[PDB]
């Protein structure tokens, strides 16, 4: 929900092993790609969309984080490794991540108000992006797998308490 804030406790860990919680990425834009591995369908459209337009946008691990992060509880550090490689993700700036524990997962998926259902052996879920602000308010939503640009500025500059002074809120 735009204006509440992702949980700073949640413990993620990357594709390397290294484990930490959100709380730890503050101080920067975090750009949120909830995938999971085994996704042949919307999740390879979504990821190489963002690889598409993050290079406009900055540096990832200077001017905004970028996290991808699995939402299939079975995934395991091999999993999530597999993916980076896939993608050729650095795995620094823009990380692939999994929840520690489903408790670290439940929470990270209800407050971007995330839900995804069975459809075989594979899952049934929306196509979203997700920008929070350096203190991990949720400041923008970008949904689908066929990003533009201008999108991308505008839910940067929100997160950066930007773009805001041609109004009078």
């Amino acid at each position: 929900s735009l204006g509440t804030y992702v949980p700073g406790d949640i413990t993620l860990v990357d594709s390397y092993g290294n484990e930490f919680q959100l709380k730890n990425l503050k101080g920067k834009p975090i750009i949120l790609s909830p995938i999971y591995t085994h996704c042949r369908a919307a999740c390879p459209l979504i990821t190489k969309s963002l690889l598409k337009v993050i290079p406009k946008l900055g540096t990832p691990g200077k001017d905004f984080w970028v996290i991808t992060f699995t939402f299939d509880p079975k995934d395991t550090l091999e999993d999530i490794k597999r993916f980076q490689k896939e993608y050729g993700i650095d795995g620094k700036g823009w990380k692939v991540v999994k929840a520690k524990t489903s408790e670290d997962l439940f929470k990270l998926l209800d407050a971007i108000d995330f839900r995804f259902m069975t459809a075989g052996n594979d899952f049934i879920h929306p196509n979203v992006v997700v920008v929070l602000s350096p203190e991990l308010q949720i400041k923008d939503y970008i949904y689908g797998v066929n990003y533009n640009y201008l999108e991308f500025v505008n839910a940067l500059r929100l997160a950066r308490g930007e773009g805001h002074h041609h109004h009078h809120h």
